C-alpha cells in the first residue's frame, strides 16, 4: 500500500570559508560579522554564494 523509502536525515560538516585570504569556518563567521568586513569582494561573494547553495533545496 504505502511505501517504506521515506527516511530523515541530517548529518554533514561544516564548510569552510576564506576570510580576509585565510581558511575560516562559515559558523564563525556569522559569529564575528568584523570577519565578513575583512573579507574582499570575491571572498565575500564565496560567503554568500555557500549559503545559496545550502539552501537549494529548503521548502517549508
Amino acid at each position: 500500500d504505502e511505501e517504506e523509502d521515506d527516511e530523515f536525515e541530517e548529518v554533514a560538516d561544516d564548510p569552510i570559508v576564506m576570510v580576509a585570504g585565510r581558511p575560516f569556518s562559515y559558523s564563525e563567521v556569522s559569529q564575528r560579522p568584523e570577519l565578513v568586513a575583512q573579507m574582499t569582494p570575491e571572498e565575500k561573494e564565496a560567503y554568500i554564494a555557500m549559503g545559496q547553495r545550502m539552501f537549494e533545496d529548503l521548502f517549508e
